[PDB]
């Protein structure tokens, strides 16, 4: 027990500022400079097809989870070094919390 749940509306706008420039997060929504992320809760590292993703994050193979992005978010390079994922971080636990209850929500 280590992640509690935070604001789906204060995640969706964290979401569209920090992570938008990147990703997509609907079901059938494009890749961009990042990833879909549309069902990434229980998929592991490197697995959406049609995709270039860094040798690093493949061979990290983490499986994708609240606890998890949660650290990720917090320093990505950190967590996974190599990866090509250029995002500072969130090292905010409630800013943290808003937003994966975001992702739990929309990549649902
Ligand atoms: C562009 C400047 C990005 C920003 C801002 C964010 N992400 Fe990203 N992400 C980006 C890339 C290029 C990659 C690929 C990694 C590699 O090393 O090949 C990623 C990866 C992720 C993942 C891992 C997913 C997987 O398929 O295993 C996650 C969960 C992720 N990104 C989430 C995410 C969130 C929620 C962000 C906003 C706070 C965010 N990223 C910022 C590019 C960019």
């Amino acid at each position: 027990t280590e992640f509690k749940a935070g604001s789906a509306k204060k995640g969706a706008t964290l979401f569209k500022t920090r992570c938008l420039q990147c990703h997509t997060v609907e079901k059938g929504g494009p890749h961009k400079v990042g990833p879909n992320l549309h069902g990434i809760f229980g998929r592991h590292s490197g697995q959406a097809e049609g995709y270039s993703y860094t040798d690093a994050i493949i061979k990290k193979n983490v499986l994708w989870d609240e606890n998890n992005m949660s650290e990720y978010l917090t320093n990505p390079k950190k967590y996974i070094p190599g990866t090509k994922m250029a995002f500072g971080g969130l090292k905010k636990e409630k800013d943290r919390n808003d937003l994966i209850t975001y992702l739990k929500k929309a990549c649902e």
